[PDB]
């Protein structure tokens, strides 16, 4: 659901979500640059990481990676099987199949 609406603008992920939108044309580092999540604080990120997580199981497993749109919104598509690889190796450092918050604050970090 429009959680990050209360962080970030509504109208401002909706212009990440619609970038995204596209096929294998998902770009997260286009994205959080989009909402502006790239470069903000270390601190919010932790808290955009709660937006995602929908079970809260602690971290983001490979299968909730895909689920990087529905974090935006309840009912976003997920991320291709290569999307959520890019998205994922791109963030996580160790690549054992989750992505914790010092992973994606990484991501964003950098
Ligand atoms: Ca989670
Ligand atoms: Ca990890």
């Amino acid at each position: 659901s429009m959680a990050f609406a209360s962080v970030l603008k509504d109208a401002e992920v909706t212009a990440a979500l619609d970038g995204c939108k596209a096929a294998g044309s998902f770009d997260h580092k286009k994205f959080f640059k989009a909402c502006g999540l790239s470069g903000k604080s270390t601190d919010e990120v932790k808290k955009a990481f709660a937006i995602i997580d929908q079970d809260k199981s602690g971290f983001i497993e490979e299968e909730e990676l895909k689920l990087f749109l529905q974090n935006f919104k309840a009912g976003a598509r997920a991320l291709s099987d290569a999307e959520t690889k890019a998205f994922l190796k791109a963030g996580d450092s160790d690549g054992d199949g989750k992505i914790g918050i010092d992973e994606f604050a990484a991501m964003i970090k950098g």
